[PDB]
């Protein structure tokens, strides 16, 4: 992705979301759109962003239902124009496979969320996360999400998924993660609030790239 | 809830969803709306259903993000008129607390999803599910979801949450669960496909109630 930086666009107003994304477009390739924006403005926002900015769109829906419903969610999300969807691994292999089947049907991609970045991830997810990553490898998943806030865990996750796999990482900035130490292991960093709440989002994005280019 | 039966309305077309829900309205109190319908027709569908049928609406969004984003998702969902939201416990106590805080602000309810009903739930969720339920009790959660497909697990979950707590249960019918054996432990059963894919959804709903009334 351009400059190894993915914008987490979690503003809830279409005008603010369009403004900030336009301001930082020269620094990014890829916009991650989640439920804060979609549940506020509708699924049409995906196609609008894709068209207006010409950026790849990852739908960060952290899909975590039964196989049947996961299929439905993925179908609707790809129909809306998303290039990829983020799905949780914790619900197990059948739920993940359902997403992979739809992505196959529609020539799109699945990212498997292994360990989450927030403190509560330590309670239950962390203990399962290595296994979740191996399950991904066993299912042929090539794209993964893991936590900027725990680079030792990123390292381990990278070890499991191999060098070929594509690994993106949230928790940079607001949650305490560092761009440099995350990119030792991840291919790309996800950044939301440090950019979209900044007085000058372009300056914030540019500053992050300036720490990446080194 | 009326007749202890909650309709899982996962059709993806507004007209079909309205038709089936209208047909079974005399048998239900409560409609569960999830992402299959919302991602197809928009969040406005919640207020439409609530108004047109005068039914309580549970938004089954299986919320599974970090605290900050969970707050945003819950806010948008209650703003759209939902009475309650289903959230995953697996991401940990902070993520659950975030949802409880918004439900407090807005005089609404959270249901904590403990163990899921599908086969893949055995991989990771089942091993954490008793703890997830205890975490709920420790946070003051009063409403829970657990699996019709494993009544021995329902029993254990009921044991942890106590008799006061309200427990609803999916996996009846299509997934193999039985109305009678689920209602030994759950207060209400969730039923989707057995009703909404039936040639006569009212007859299917009525048949389920006829097995409940006994
Ligand atoms: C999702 C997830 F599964 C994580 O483990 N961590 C995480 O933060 N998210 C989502 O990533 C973005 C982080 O944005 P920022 O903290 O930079 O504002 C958000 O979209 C969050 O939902
Ligand atoms: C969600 C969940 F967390 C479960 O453990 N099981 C489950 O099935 N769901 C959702 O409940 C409904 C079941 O409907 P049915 O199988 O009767 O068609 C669906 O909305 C499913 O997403």
């Amino acid at each position: 992705v351009m400059n190894r930086l993915i914008l987490a666009m979690d503003l809830m107003n279409r005008d603010d979301a369009l403004r900030v994304t336009g301001e930082v477009r020269e620094y990014i390739d890829t916009v991650k759109i989640g439920y804060p924006l979609v549940l506020s403005e509708g699924m049409d926002i995906i196609a609008e962003f894709r068209k207006r900015f010409g950026c790849r769109i990852i739908a960060d829906f952290k899909v975590a239902d039964i196989p049947e419903t996961n299929e439905k969610i993925c179908r609707a999300t790809f129909k809306a124009g998303a290039d990829a969807i983020i799905v949780h691994g914790f619900p197990g292999a059948d739920s993940v496979r359902a997403c992979l089947n739809v992505a196959e049907e529609m020539g799109r991609e699945v990212f498997l969320l292994t360990e989450m970045s927030h403190p509560g991830a330590e309670m239950f997810i962390q203990g399962a996360a290595d296994e979740i990553a191996r399950m991904g490898v066993d299912l042929g998943v090539k794209n993964y999400v893991g936590p900027s806030t725990r680079p030792e865990r990123l390292s381990r996750l990278r070890e499991i998924i191999g060098q070929d796999s594509f690994l993106i990482s949230p928790g940079v900035g607001a949650q305490g993660g560092d761009p440099g130490e995350t990119l030792r292991f991840a291919d790309a960093i996800i950044v939301g609030r440090s950019i979209y709440l900044a007085d000058n989002p372009a300056a914030a994005a540019a500053g992050i790239i300036e720490s990446i280019k080194d």
